[PDB]
């Protein structure tokens, strides 16, 4: 006989297939470990999910499961296996089995200086992954260094699709200071002004912020609270032009911007004196105030900075485009979506 494996006073019950566990880290509702896969004879990553108590955990779990099982791309993390009980009644936790990566960009940026060739390659793979996501009419909505995994040879995979949504550009408008879910430092200016984050331009902003942080090892706009985030953006971009204010029809939002003193643009090359001039030209185009003028993913890939990698024939798209449900229907939905990994 035998008993289930334990990590730090936690059931991490993945055996007999997955053994020899090491703690990696965690989040709000999951411990993450590596484990030796006895079938494929490789170490893998396993994330323990326990979402059946909160309906926002269930929504987020299901959304990501569905997206990652549909998606297939070298720059997007997949799901290799899902472990759960054979019945709904006995199902308490779900384990998601994924390729084991060495680290993430957040950890790498706190410890390592990136050469220009590393920055270039990382940015290429982010955008290549993002082209596929956007081609499926999906928005990631939470791109940040900790959601970018790296292997030992610096190949990059996008993870964490829990906040992802289908794009909805005609329902993007909202009022001033609308509360938002995604990570503050990577939030586009429009979120704080008049946007629900339903357009592809929201992810490009986040990629711009990540590019800036790769250049200096420091987040470019570290806001300490909701409206501070906009202070930081305007601090570097300067005051919006008359033309860009004219696109902001909502009066509360517009008049807030008109109330502020004039701020000068901080030149990119002053902020980043050792950066490649082409990297700073692309940065400028991704961190454009006005989301309609902001560069799109496919244009970013065609930018001179990425000419060593750019190859649209090797940058694939999705074959096709990709609520009020209680906890019990969401549990049934999660059970159903994970059925393909069961023995029999
Ligand atoms: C899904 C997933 C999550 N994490 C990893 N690896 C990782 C990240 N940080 N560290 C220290 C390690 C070992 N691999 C895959």
């Amino acid at each position: 006989g035998a008993g289930p494996e334990m990590v730090r006073g936690q059931v991490f019950d993945v055996g007999p297939r997955y053994t020899n566990l090491s703690y990696i880290g965690e989040g709000a509702y999951g411990m993450v470990c590596s484990a030796y896969d006895n079938v494929n004879k490789v170490r893998v990553a396993i994330k323990k999910i326990s979402p059946f108590e909160h309906q926002t955990y269930c929504q987020r779990t299901l959304r990501e499961i569905k997206i990652l099982l549909r998606f297939r791309h070298e720059n997007i993390i997949g799901i290799n296996d899902i472990i759960r009980a054979p019945t709904i009644e006995q199902m308490k936790d779900v384990y998601i089995v994924q390729d084991l990566m060495e680290t993430d960009l957040y950890k790498l940026l706190k410890t390592q200086h990136l050469s220009n060739d590393h920055i270039c390659y990382f940015l290429y793979q982010i955008l290549r992954g993002l082209k596929y996501i956007h081609s499926a009419n999906v928005l990631h909505r939470d791109l940040k260094p900790s959601n970018l995994l790296l292997n030992t040879t610096c190949d990059l995979k996008i993870c964490d699709f829990g906040l992802a949504r289908v794009a909805d550009p005609d329902h993007d408008h909202t009022g001033f200071l609308t509360e938002y879910v995604a990570t503050r430092w990577y939030r586009a200016p429009e979120i704080m002004l008049n946007s629900k984050g339903y357009t592809k331009s929201i992810d490009i902003w986040s990629v711009g912020c990540i590019l800036a942080e790769m250049l200096s090892n420091r987040p470019i706009f570290p806001g300490k609270h909701y409206l501070d985030q906009l202070n930081h953006i305007l601090g570097i971009l300067g005051s919006p032009s008359q033309e860009d204010l004219n696109c902001i029809i909502n009066l509360k939002a517009r008049n807030y911007l008109l109330s502020l003193p004039h701020k000068n643009k901080v030149p990119w090359n002053r902020l980043f004196p050792n950066a490649d001039s082409k990297a700073l030209d692309l940065l400028d185009k991704m961190l454009t105030f006005n989301p309609h003028k902001r560069i799109e993913v496919e244009q970013a890939l065609a930018h001179p900075y990425l000419e060593q990698y750019y190859d649209p024939s090797d940058e694939p798209i999705a074959e096709a485009p990709f609520d009020d449900l209680p906890k019990e229907k969401l549990k049934e939905l999660i059970f159903e979506e994970t059925a393909r990994f069961q023995p029999g």
